[PDB]
């Protein structure tokens, strides 16, 4: 169509025009483009099935979201080409020198024989190889084989230092920053990675795996695995820790001093948090890990429970975690526990119950973070629900045991027992407790639908351009507060309408007056220049409900103020005795300010994010 020699601007009509008349039963010598140059060109959206571009030139050519299917390209060269979306199933390509972007390039069932794909990459997508034939073909790290023909192994180990043999292609590490650590995170560098290269690999394969792993960590140095290195330790983890490696003394010895380190740092660093998710072969080594130190099961308990229950449920490990918790039963701390009518299968065994689909059973003992001899036993189901909870948990479906004996679980508090004893339930309890508490007050305040959406609104913004210092608008906030005022003071059934709340009454004193405190700063800054108030003026009734619950608050517990002076200076300031305006942009921080240093755990949870 389609003669060799030809200016490019020819060709490109000709091949626009090709594809804008297709006819699918072309000739021979329509669909001949072979040798052709084509170098530089933009080749977009062209359908081009069946061409024969046999021997040709695509360098530097846009061919993106072109289709050359079944189309005949062996022995081209598509030197900074530009492959990304392109179509290529069932395209011959043996042979060619790809040095291209191929996201989401289509090479399905296409043949791939002795083709090379050196300095190619993609960002996100990879090329699709399923049932492409690479038997010789050189490809490197990060492309995806799922389904790819390897051909099987002619030689078993390269001599090539820049060169992994896998079955019967070769994988090529001279396009890789020089550093083989960039081709070891599965995380952060899938696009580039060798390990996700190698085990998207088939099951065939596997031998070739093995071999592909101890060439691999020949080249990785001791030295470039010091650094924490995170990323690429939890993908070493995942990608060895699995079939086929497992198997393999070698894979497996030298994962052990890296995985050691490296979850030793994460057991601890986790320590009293919820823990993070891990793939199986990370999983299994964090499970490794506590076998080699029996100690940490103690030192790092949340971290070793979190680790046990989600190993004692990942198929494939099971059994192995099974005994590991086992051995964390004998300890001397936690076997009394155990040593209970209502432990695990409930006859006295001191065994766990495997085999309860319901997860009710009460297998798991938690060890106090202090030296008070607490220990909770609890289940599988309620302890998930209270690591991430609703406002429907059940927080009291544990068993407290003090040295062994159990107690009765009423005498107690569950704000202090989380926070001084199993820190690991405490950010959850106090978070859950804490959700939406200011607009629980103003659903009781303001039953007026419009005002009140105004003032949640506003939770979400540090500033507002709405405004209640006009004469109707502190007449419509005289109506709404009255009722629950008494002057500068809290009504006394208001009072004890808020001190009852489920989320305040079991809290300590001390706690309710700090959440107290950070009610009063609430309605400080809904009275301040910044929200409902201006640079000069505040509504009075806003300022009075501020007094009353600081008032309140001082009530509760005075310590929280730190003297009797500042709690004086916070009245005079709301008060404003003397002054016909009053402005309550500096006081508002005064109270901020003052909670940030006094308690600013409370101050977190209780003061509205957008605010602080």
């Amino acid at each position: 169509q389609g003669r060799a020699c030809l200016s490019k601007a020819e060709l490109t009509a000709d091949l626009i025009w090709l594809s804008a008349n297709r006819t699918g039963e072309e000739s021979a010598e329509e669909l001949n483009y072979s040798g052709c140059d084509l170098s530089g060109l933009s080749l977009v959206g062209l359908n081009l099935s069946s061409v024969n571009f046999s021997g040709a030139v695509l360098d530097d050519t846009d061919l993106r979201m072109s289709d050359l299917s079944q189309a005949v390209l062996e022995n081209c060269s598509f030197k900074n080409s530009i492959l990304n979306e392109c179509n290529f199933c069932y395209a011959n390509l043996s042979n060619c020198i790809i040095r291209a972007l191929f996201e989401n390039s289509n090479f399905s069932n296409s043949n791939l024989k002795n083709a090379s794909f050196k300095g190619s990459s993609y960002i996100q997508y990879p090329p699709i190889l399923n049932e492409a034939d690479l038997t010789g073909a050189i490809i490197i790290p990060g492309m995806v084989l799922s389904g790819a023909i390897l051909g099987d192994v002619k030689e078993l180990f390269s001599e090539k230092s820049n060169t992994i043999n896998l079955g019967g292609c070769y994988i090529d590490l001279s396009d890789i920053q020089e550093n083989i650590l960039s081709v070891l995170d599965n995380y952060t560098k899938s696009n580039k990675s060798i390990l996700l290269t190698m085990n998207t690999s088939d099951d065939k394969y596997n031998h070739d795996k093995v071999r592909a792993a101890e060439e691999l960590i020949k080249k990785i140095s001791l030295d470039e695995l010091a650094a924490f290195r995170p990323y690429v330790k939890m993908s070493l983890a995942d990608s060895f820790s699995i079939h086929p490696y497992l198997n393999n003394a070698n894979i497996q010895q030298w994962l052990e001093p890296i995985c050691d380190d490296f979850f030793d740092t994460i057991m601890s660093w986790f320590n009293n948090s919820i823990m993070m998710y891990m793939e199986n072969g990370s999983l299994l080594q964090a499970g490794m890990y506590f076998e080699r130190h029996p100690g940490a099961m103690v030192s790092y308990n949340s971290s070793f429970i979190q680790i046990v229950m989600n190993g004692s449920r990942r198929d494939g490990m099971q059994e192995r975690f099974r005994e590991l918790y086992e051995v964390y039963l004998k300890n001397e701390k936690v076997y009394p526990v155990t040593q209970q009518s209502d432990f695990g299968l409930c006859d006295g065994s001191g065994k766990p119950d495997w085999d309860d689909d319901s997860d009710l059973a009460y297998n798991w003992v938690l060890l106090s973070s202090q030296d008070d001899g607490m220990a909770m036993m609890c289940s599988l189901s309620h302890m998930v629900d209270m690591l991430s909870p609703n406002t429907s948990t059940n927080w009291m479906s544990f068993f407290l045991y003090k040295d062994g004996e159990v107690q009765n679980t009423f005498g107690y508090s569950l704000s202090n027992l989380f926070s001084e004893s199993f820190p690991i339930f405490s950010i959850p309890y106090h978070k859950a407790f804490s959700q939406n508490f200011v607009s629980g007050i103003l659903d009781i305040l303001i039953s007026d639908n419009e005002l009140k959406e105004r003032f949640i609104e506003a939770l979400n913004s540090n500033k507002s351009d709405y405004k209640m210092i006009a004469d109707d608008q502190q007449r419509k906030l005289a109506c709404v507060w009255n009722p629950f005022l008494d002057g500068w003071e809290l009504n006394a059934q208001h009072v004890d309408m808020i001190m009852g709340s489920h989320v305040l009454k079991d809290m300590p004193l001390r706690k309710q007056a700090e959440i107290l405190f950070c009610l009063g700063g609430v309605f400080c800054k809904y009275s301040s220049s910044d929200m409902f108030g201006t640079e000069y003026d505040s509504p009075e009734i806003l300022r009075r409900y501020a007094n009353g619950l600081i008032e309140q608050a001082y009530k509760t517990d005075p310590q929280v103020f730190g003297s009797v002076y500042y709690y004086n200076d916070i009245l005079d300031r709301l008060q404003g005795r003397n002054n016909v305006f009053t402005c309550t942009a500096v006081l508002t921080d005064m109270l901020t300010e003052h909670a940030k240093e006094s308690f600013p755990e409370i101050f977190s949870l209780y003061y509205p994010v957008a605010w602080r």
